[PDB]
């Protein structure tokens, strides 16, 4: 299938029903005089491209890690500006719903590339136009080079920058692959969630996008700039490279660059606290925090669809900690003094009054997804509905699989084939195909008739009322779905008056 882009022409593959497209560029390379800077279209191109496979990944490997090892190489690369279409149709008028997914890793890591997360399904059987862009990541996204010399004002958000210039290749172009650039929803999972965050509040992205889904990734808070100054003047040094000529950092070969960032990573964690590389409230790309002293005006009138799942973190706690199942609540308390200092004690006694039959590692359990992922998620869901426009519709995914004996429950991820509609792609226990099966039609629905309609509401599911922040009403996803008010919220309650005095972002909140 051919079609044409405001930058030449190119060609898909017929999968399933759906005209798919792999590797469509919408940037230009961002090595030499593009590194660290915003992203620029592509040159143009005469004869189509054959947009067949995956765009090259981001770089994001450790150049240590490549050597002497047996791994088939990543092909990591600075010309990774190319996005992937899925859609039933070219040029026909027919106004379709467009999704952007904006793939997970943080703001550090992996790609749009994957069978769990294809938009082929999504194309073909509900009638939508899926488009997923791959961007700059960690160091080359997000390094606060700003003060160093002018050109590079924004700097820290030239990853997020990279995501602007896809959702104007969609404005653009998507005409052409069947969808309506009138009705754009971007969504995204984990680091996905993160980047929607950032984008709600963006001058250069307002008016690029009309709904928004964020799915387990509540980012309210941005770096400020002295944090932000301290990793960057570390990069510097550990590159040889004068404060007076930092314009040579964008000549340094790539190994240089990674090396150099994986110097910092070591020397440096609970995921959804931001203390990595990442975008700064720098009054050019990013002129607020994204919520946490307040909405941004710019998306009063975008819809929210918001939430997470019931146990976040076990899968990413056992795999750091394999034998953490086994612990006792003084153990279990002892490994949250990290997080909770001296409250660590009264924060599990709390949680042990309100699950008062819960074991320790699902005491645990509750504990690390609410702080900080669900509280996250809460705080960005009660400052965008008190900017009084657009509805704002919460979730919470208590669907439990079976794996390792129990213990995962309601992992991080775990939802992301039922939103796609690509069940079968991640593990099925014995028992629960037929179960998961039932969490896709219901949450598939969901996300496409937020899409299609602006109300998640579908027949799978009971009526589902906007969030408010008074009796929180949040519709709890199970086998069978339902509304509940302010679900297990003591618990958040409990952790709110201690926020004060949590971190809740690397080098804090200026207030």
């Amino acid at each position: 299938p051919m079609a044409r882009t405001r930058y030449g022409p190119v060609i898909g593959k017929v999968e399933q029903g759906a005209l798919a497209f792999k590797g469509i560029p919408y940037g230009a390379p961002t090595s030499g005089s593009g590194r660290f800077m915003p992203p620029t279209p592509p040159q143009p191109w005469s004869t189509p491209l054959r947009a067949f496979d995956y765009g090259p990944t981001a770089p994001q490997s450790d150049p240590q890690d490549a050597l002497e090892s047996g791994a088939a190489d990543a092909r990591e690369s600075e010309d990774c500006l190319t996005l992937n279409v899925w859609t039933p149709s070219l040029n026909d008028q027919r106004k379709r719903p467009v999704m952007v997914w904006l793939h997970g890793g943080g703001l550090w890591r992996l790609s749009a590339a994957g069978d769990y997360q294809a938009g082929t399904h999504l194309a073909a059987h509900s009638d939508v136009v899926m488009v997923s862009p791959n961007h700059r990541l960690n160091v080359l996204a997000h390094a606060y080079l700003d003060e160093y010399d002018p050109a590079f004002a924004g700097s820290s958000s030239a990853g997020m920058l990279d995501l602007v210039l896809a959702l104007k290749w969609v404005r653009d172009n998507i005409e052409e692959f069947g969808g309506d650039p009138d009705n754009v929803t971007i969504f995204g999972q984990s680091g996905g969630g993160q980047k929607v965050s950032f984008l709600m509040a963006m001058p250069a992205a307002a008016g690029l996008f009309h709904k928004a889904i964020i799915q387990s990734g509540p980012a309210p808070l941005a770096l400020e700039k002295p944090y932000a100054r301290e990793l960057s003047a570390r990069l510097l040094t550990l590159l040889d490279i004068p404060k007076n000529r930092v314009r040579d950092i964008q000549n340094v070969p790539l190994d240089a660059i990674m090396r150099a960032y994986y110097q910092i990573f070591e020397e440096l964690g609970v995921m959804g606290v931001i203390q990595d590389f990442a975008p700064v409230v720098d009054d050019v790309a990013l002129p607020q925090h994204p919520f946490w002293n307040g909405a941004s005006p710019l998306s009063r009138d975008v819809p929210l669809m918001i939430g997470c799942t019931r146990t976040e973190m076990t899968e990413y706690f056992l795999a750091s900690n394999p034998g953490a199942a086994k612990r006792d609540f003084a153990a279990v308390t002892a490994q949250l003094e990290p997080v909770f200092g001296m409250q660590a004690p009264a924060v599990v006694a709390h949680y042990r009054a309100t699950h008062p039959t819960a074991s320790p590692w699902e005491v645990d359990a509750l504990i690390r997804s609410d702080w900080p992922t669900r509280l996250f998620t809460q705080r960005i869901a009660d400052e965008q509905v008190k900017l009084g426009g657009a509805p704002v519709w919460m979730y919470r995914m208590d669907w439990q699989t079976t794996a390792r004996d129990g213990l995962l429950m309601s992992p991080h991820a775990i939802d992301i084939p039922f939103v796609l509609d690509t069940v079968g792609t991640e593990p099925v226990e014995p028992g629960q195909l037929a179960e998961q099966q039932r969490m896709m039609q219901q949450m598939n629905n969901a996300w496409v008739s937020f899409a299609r309609n602006g109300n998640p509401q579908n027949k799978y599911i009971p009526p589902w009322q906007p969030y408010n922040s008074t009796s929180r009403p949040t519709m709890i996803f199970n086998l069978h779905s339902h509304m509940a008010n302010d679900p297990d919220g003591s618990d958040l309650a409990f952790l709110k008056k201690d926020l004060a005095n949590l971190e809740v972002v690397a080098g804090g909140v200026t207030h």
